[PDB]
């Protein structure tokens, strides 16, 4: 394991240092995405909770093509309005129901320390 608390404060800092293996190591879901919502990174834990291959939807649009269910204020509006101000730090619970059962979580959304990259962190409730 790779340990770093889920909504710890300085995550951002701590995640800088990782390459794809280690983010691979985390105890919840990584998802990093560019200011257009195109995933940059996919960790072995979030396709654990939702059955995506990691390793096939890098490059897809989070919210066109991967994750529908989170074109809806309540998401996607709360990243499109942290991109526009470039600043981002959120936590919420919502329910992932897209071609799987429905699972609820907790997302956490923040800035990334690399100037257009946004993290999106994941963990079952
Ligand atoms: C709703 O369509 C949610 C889908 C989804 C959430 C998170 C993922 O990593 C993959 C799909």
């Amino acid at each position: 394991m790779e340990h770093v608390a889920f909504g710890s404060e300085d995550i951002e800092n701590t995640l800088a240092k990782m390459d794809d293996g280690q983010l691979d190591g985390l105890a919840f879901g990584a998802i990093q995405l560019d200011g257009d919502g195109n995933i940059l990174q996919y960790n072995a834990a979030e396709g654990d909770i939702t059955g995506r291959d990691p390793k096939q939807v890098i490059g897809k649009n989070f919210f066109k093509d991967v994750a529908p269910c989170t074109d809806s204020p309540e998401f996607y509006g709360k990243f499109k309005e942290g991109v526009a101000s470039g600043n981002l730090n959120t936590m919420f619970e919502y329910t992932f129901d897209y071609q799987m059962t429905p699972t609820k979580v907790k997302v956490h959304m923040k800035k990334a320390l690399s100037g257009d990259s946004y993290w999106v962190f994941v963990k079952r409730v």
